[PDB]
């Protein structure tokens, strides 16, 4: 009506220790998500790495948390649960699998994600008798 | 249409829920008692049907708290938007204990992914 | 009607066009160009011998194919394609079974999904209810 601009993803850092998201080029899907500390991840084992910052997202999308694609083929991580919702506004947590034989070092400042904002719709739900 | 609609294929069915009006998915609820033992995988009937608006599939997506917890992840999880067969979670249990799943536990979350459905072409070479 | 149009290129004679199985499915299948044997607990990437260019205002999501999760605890890594990506489509395909997994040439191994995203940009404040 009267305003005229782009919704944008705002952020604010929770520590010193957190890294700006970044993004490598124009058209990549997701902004880079870093590692604010340190972790060893045992193989066949989960890691909660914090990245000390708090988003809020866009409305009409919400945040998924995607692997990077060279840890993948790699070292065998994958990430974990990944549905940060549009009202989140606590500290975005990554849940890292380490599937590989050797243990997988995480050090504060290592990309180990990256953040997709997927549109969505929001439906009201109705309970039918039965489906066509 | 519009709206996800959904029918019930028996008494042991829980209608889904959603915690906020923001909040990405519907949350699942299993329809049947099961265990799943460490590094094992199962497939948990919700016995509902769905039909997902027009424009977008529904995506079975892990819930935080298993995942981070328990080390549960979700398999397979693509639902098209004209599929009417009863609802199934694909459970993966990586970790070291045994998982319970009852009747009336949340297992996953349904979200309502928008996509193209693009027309395909084959070229010589892309730029 | 917009540019919904997704275009593909064979890198090889092994590579099959990809095929959607239902005017209404979510993904085009992907099939494999090659032989792997995946060990168990074990990972490859399986090259499909096809570049891809998607339509503005997506990217390209590899996931996974239902049957091959439930029967034989196949699951999909990485698979996130971007819009601008001309490369050769590789399928990271995690084996979590207890017995290897056989992929032939021509077997559907996933399928790609036209996920509509947004491209925000960022801008860091120091409480998120700055004005």
């Amino acid at each position: 009506h009267h305003h005229h601009h782009h919704m944008q993803l705002r952020f604010a850092r929770l520590s010193e220790h957190a890294t700006a998201p970044t993004r490598g080029s124009a058209r990549a899907a997701g902004y880079d998500l870093y590692s604010a500390y340190d972790y060893t991840i045992p193989p066949m084992e989960k890691a909660v790495v914090k990245t000390d910052i708090q988003i809020a997202l866009p409305s009409g999308c919400y945040g998924r948390v995607a692997p990077r694609s060279g840890l993948a083929a790699k070292h065998f991580i994958d990430v974990g649960a990944g549905v940060i919702d549009e009202d989140y506004r606590g500290n975005v947590g990554v849940v890292l699998f380490n599937f590989g034989k050797e243990k997988f070092e995480v050090k504060k400042g290592d990309r180990i994600a990256q953040l997709i904002c997927e549109r969505i719709f929001y439906p009201e739900i109705e309970e039918v008798q039965a489906l066509d």
